[PDB]
């Protein structure tokens, strides 16, 4: 009771912790552990107190190792920090070892050191424990420095039952059986890493394997799906040897292991020489799989194994600079699946994640990508689009602007230099400076420090594009914006050139008279282009006349942007149905999974605000555009991997607002399944329409619940999920929920799958958002304050409110509540979003009730 001497979030940088050493005695019959953490420490200046992180530890013993002396311990939990009273100051240069010997619970949520029970093929239930230590919960299992620029080296012991397998980072040195008849098994030292890149997982697991040159890639599962795991080993194989080669520095480690786990929350984790997963973000079978399982298996691959890279042998000094962590892997992910795995078209996804987070970025919601974080809450709001989708964007617009190969040079060097430390913002673009001339790092630092991101205005007038920049927003810093622009002239002749706009305004001459100009090719920029009418015209005769002259990407792109230019007022709506009116000669998937998202955004708002003939008289006639592409669709699992994707997009939306005899098709597919009792193999492109289909009916929905308890693919259960909350069944609706939130038939990484799906639709509407506001407290307990979960539990629990009132409703709600639960981003998100919807509602109703 002698008064916490440190009152500041960060830790102090007086001590640094130099070696980690760590047993622990987990139990998981008793749900129950006892930790031993022996940490080696260096002074850098005079102190008299280490001050350390440990969240939920019942201390038995501090102490100092000439003499070995025992260490008063103090603790602030506020800040979830311990503080070690020294007996004799600690002086710099001088090494010093404390050991802090604890007990603590194994946790109830997916966070820290966890565990959980499943039931096996057999009836017989069997544990399991493992660990999320990213963002700040290391604290929660060893005392500990929790902060990712005190990077260290650490030694795992863990005891366990013979019949378990403990996994950790580090290969084993070698197991011993104790006089217990229990096993401690060690693990050899690590490479210099943070503390929220451990991991440990303890288990009843099997494994498939291979060596790739001295490292034996192993992934692992539950034995009951050893044989659903050849899919991930070859990915991995394949993409650790494309790894490798292009940033030409080793996985340096002699073991890379990736572990499917029954109860994750998140899809993955990068957890170094442990790759932790979601049993359905890995697994994977010929027969009950959609091509877009496979196309998020070698996603989710590429994401964490470029982790190994960016952010375990280079980590970010603090979290306001996760995107040069999470930015570069979704980069390198989307880039190694467009060289080795091209067939997927794994693009798609890229460009449709691209739209939305810029969607976010346009609001005043929105922050700098690197913008500073000190609460806890702040760290957890990084995980989000803008430090994924919008890094992923600013090192795509930098790759494209520059030549693919100077931007490699940039990656070896950069990954090089900083082998084993941290790094901040203005580090990466040094390394583009030393391998360009260009001052990379003035380019980048309007795309790094404000907010949001322009629109170029363009007006052809004669021989010379007028080019112009803005912010893109609706209520002064300017970009170096790259610009790229395709035009044709006379002759179908076809141009490409490029310009750097750095200031308000430029003029681009082109050498030929042209017939339209087409600006940010495959929208390689992270910007909105609006036009001059007469040249938007240009641009929507020729997708009427031939579409097929431009891009898959640019033609997304179109609609895209014209859709919302049409929000902020800078078009008339009609202008961007007057585009989405050449969609009947259009059969690729990109354009018309954005129209699709547009209309049916447009159909769920209005549905909501009570506007029902309206609405479908908007999904009939999107209907008549693409009622050729519709009426050839096959139901089966025939043709490329983005015609098997364009194909469950045409039938879902011909299914979901019952349009044509696709219902009578699918209900039919549904009534001969359930006669099999679940065994009449399905075309998986079509399983999710059917079971849509069924689960209208309390035969089929029931049915559906029976197979959800007994079927061993997690992503067929992701399917019949997906079909019994898309029910019009309320008691269902609220049902579903219920349990997931307790965990008694679903589990609770689901609740926010469920909760989105029930919202969106009319009958859900107002239950998702009353069982969120209801359960608010239940839903923190559980998921951490701006946790992606809580993130995407409150967008798509309010994303489709449109009225003043219930602006005032979302806005006291969470005035009711904390001021940091108020001042997250999400929260304030959530609210413009409602916002926009009333203004869009006001301009564009009287109108759109005039074109339909
Ligand atoms: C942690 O401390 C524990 C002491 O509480 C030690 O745990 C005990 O270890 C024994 C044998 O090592 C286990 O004995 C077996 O457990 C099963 C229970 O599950 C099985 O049966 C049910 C019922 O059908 C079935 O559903 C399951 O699938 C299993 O088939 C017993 O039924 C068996 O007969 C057998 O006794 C104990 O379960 C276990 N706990 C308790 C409370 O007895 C444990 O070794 C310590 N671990 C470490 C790492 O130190
Ligand atoms: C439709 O399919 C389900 C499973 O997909 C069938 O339920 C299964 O019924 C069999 C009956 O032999 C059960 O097998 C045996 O269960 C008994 C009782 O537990 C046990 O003594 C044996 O060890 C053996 O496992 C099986 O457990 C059960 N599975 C489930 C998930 O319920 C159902 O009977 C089928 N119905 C029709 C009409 O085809
Ligand atoms: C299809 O499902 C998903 O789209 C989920 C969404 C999601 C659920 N939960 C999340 C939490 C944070 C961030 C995103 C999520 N995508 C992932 O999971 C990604 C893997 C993708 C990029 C292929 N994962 C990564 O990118 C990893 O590398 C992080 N470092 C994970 O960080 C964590 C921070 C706090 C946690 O409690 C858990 C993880
Ligand atoms: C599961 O993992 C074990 C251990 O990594 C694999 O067995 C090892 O295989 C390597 C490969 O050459 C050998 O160097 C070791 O001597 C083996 N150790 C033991 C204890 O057998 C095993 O092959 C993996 N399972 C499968 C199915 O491949
Ligand atoms: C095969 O193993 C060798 C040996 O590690 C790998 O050679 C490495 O190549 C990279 C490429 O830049 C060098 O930076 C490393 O220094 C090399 N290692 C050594 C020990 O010299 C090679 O890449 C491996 N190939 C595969 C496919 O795994
Ligand atoms: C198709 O029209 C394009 C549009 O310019 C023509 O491109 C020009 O070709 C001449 C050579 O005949 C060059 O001197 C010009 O510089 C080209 N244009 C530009 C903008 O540089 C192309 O010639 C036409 N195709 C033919 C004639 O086959
Ligand atoms: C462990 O669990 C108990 C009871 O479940 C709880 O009261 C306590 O706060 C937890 N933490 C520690 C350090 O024991
Ligand atoms: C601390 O350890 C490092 C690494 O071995 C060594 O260079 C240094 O001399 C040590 N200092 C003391 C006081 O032990
Ligand atoms: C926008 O955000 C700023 C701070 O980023 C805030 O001061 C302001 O109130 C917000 N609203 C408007 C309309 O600018
Ligand atoms: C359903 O309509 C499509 C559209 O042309 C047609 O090809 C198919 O034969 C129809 N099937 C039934 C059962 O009416
Ligand atoms: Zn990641």
């Amino acid at each position: 009771g002698k008064l916490f001497p440190w009152a500041q979030i960060r830790l102090p940088t007086a001590v640094v912790p130099l070696r980690y050493e760590l047993s622990l005695h987990p139990n998981l019959t008793s749900m129950t552990f006892r930790g031993s953490v022996t940490i080696s420490v260096q002074a850098l200046q005079v102190t008299w107190n280490i001050i350390l992180h440990s969240t939920g530890h019942n201390i038995s013993r501090v102490t100092f190792m000439s003499q070995e002396k025992q260490a008063e311990i103090l603790e602030y939990a506020y800040h979830g920090q311990i503080a070690i009273v020294a007996p004799e100051a600690l002086l710099a240069g001088h090494n010093y070892t404390l050991k802090i010997e604890y007990s603590a619970n194994i946790s109830s949520s997916y966070y820290g050191f966890y565990g959980f029970s499943y039931t096996d093929e057999s009836n017989e239930k069997k544990y399991f424990a493992a660990t999320q230590f990213e963002p700040l919960a290391a604290r929660s299992a060893f005392p500990c420095f929790d902060e990712p620029a005190f990077k260290a080296t650490f030694i795992i012991k863990i005891i366990r039952d013979e019949q378990y397998t403990a996994l950790s980072n580090m290969p084993k040195k070698s197991s011993v059986v104790l006089d217990d008849g229990l096993v401690q098994d060690e693990f050899s030292e690590s490479v210099k890493m943070s503390t929220y890149l451990v991991a440990f997982i303890v288990g009843e697991m099997k494994n498939l394997s291979q060596d790739v040159n001295g490292t034996l890639v192993s992934i692992y599962a539950v034995p009951e799906k050893i044989g659903q795991v050849h899919y991930a080993l070859e990915t991995t194989v394949k993409l650790l040897e494309f790894f490798q080669n292009y940033f030409e520095i080793q996985y340096p480690l002699k073991k890379l292991d990736l572990v499917a786990i029954p109860d994750f929350e998140a899809g993955a984790m990068e957890n170094w020489g442990l790759l932790t997963f979601r049993e359905e973000t890995l697994l994977y079978d010929s027969n009950t799989s959609s091509m877009a399982d496979r196309k998020l298996v070698t996603k989710i691959i590429a994401h964490e194994l470029a982790h190994q890279w960016f952010g375990n042998l280079v980590t970010m000094k603090w979290w306001n600079d996760l995107w040069l962590n999470e930015g570069f892997a979704t980069f390198m992910e989307y880039f190694s699946l467009e060289k080795i795995f091209k067939e997927l078209s794994s693009y798609e996804d890229f460009l449709d994640a691209r739209f939305k987070t810029m969607k976010k970025d346009s609001l005043n919601s929105s922050h700098p990508i690197s913008s500073s974080v000190q609460s806890s809450e702040q760290i957890e709001e990084m995980f989000d689009s803008l430090s994924y989708f919008k890094g992923s964007s600013l090192l795509l617009m930098l790759k494209t602007y520059l030549s693919e190969d100077v931007f490699q040079h940039a990656v070896v060097l950069y990954l090089h230099n900083h082998s084993y430390a941290s790094i901040q913002s203005d580090d990466l673009w040094d390394s583009f400076n030393e391998v360009t001339t260009l001052d990379v790092k003035r380019m980048m630092k309007t795309w790094t420090l404000q907010k949001g991101f322009p629109l170029v205005t363009v007006q052809k007038k004669g021989k010379e594009l007028f080019i112009q920049q803005e912010r893109f927003f609706l209520n002064s810093y300017l970009w170096h914006i790259p610009l790229s622009y395709v035009t044709e002239g006379r002759n179908y002749s076809k141009y490409q050139s490029v310009s750097l706009l750095d200031k308000k305004s430029g003029v681009i001459n082109l050498t030929e008279e042209v017939l339209w100009v087409k600006v940010n090719i495959n929208m390689n920029g992270y910007y909105i282009v609006h036009y001059a009418d007469d040249d938007w015209e240009a641009l929507i005769h020729q997708l009427k006349i031939n579409p097929y002259v431009l891009s898959d990407k640019d033609r997304a792109n179109l609609i895209n942007n014209i859709f919302e230019l049409a929000g902020l007022g800078k078009v008339p709506l009609k202008r961007a149905f007057d585009l989405i009116n050449y969609l009947g000669n259009e059969n690729h998937t990109a354009p018309i999974t954005e129209a699709l998202f547009q209309t049916d955004l447009i159909y769920n708002l209005l549905e909501k605000l009570g506007y029902m003939d309206l609405a479908s008289r908007l999904v009939t006639r999107v209907f008549k555009l693409l009622q050729n592409q519709i009426q050839q669709q096959t139901w089966t699992d025939e043709g490329t991997p983005s015609m098997r994707e364009l194909r469950s997009a045409l039938l879902e939306f011909a299914c979901t607002h019952n349009l044509g005899n696709c219902s009578t098709t699918a209900m039919k597919l549904f009534d001969d399944w359930m006669a099999s009792n679940g065994t009449q193999s399905l075309p998986t492109d079509v399983m999710t329409t059917v079971f849509k289909v069924g689960a209208k009916t309390d035969k089929g929905w029931s049915f559906l619940l029976g197979k959800y308890i007994s079927i061993g693919s997690e992503a067929e259960k992701n399917k019949i999920l997906e079909a019994l909350a898309s029910s019009e069944d309320v008691r269902k609706l609220y049902w579903l929920m219920k349990s997931s939130l307790n965990g008694d038939n679903f589990r609770t990484q689901k609740l926010s799958f469920i909760i989105r799906t029930v919202g969106r639709h009319f009958p859900g509407h107002l239950l998702a958002w009353d069982f969120v506001k209801e359960n608010w407290n239940k839903l923190v307990q559980k998921f951490p304050l701006g946790s992606y979960t809580i993130q995407n539990i409150v967008a798509g629990s309010t994303y489709l409110f449109s009225t003043k009132t219930h602006l005032s409703e979302v806005q006291a709600f969470f005035e009711n509540q904390s001021e940091a639960t108020f001042r997250l981003r999400c929260v304030q998100e959530a609210l413009e979003v409602i916002q926009l919807n009333i203004q869009w509602m006001e301009k564009n109703l009287k109108s759109l009730t005039w074109w339909l």
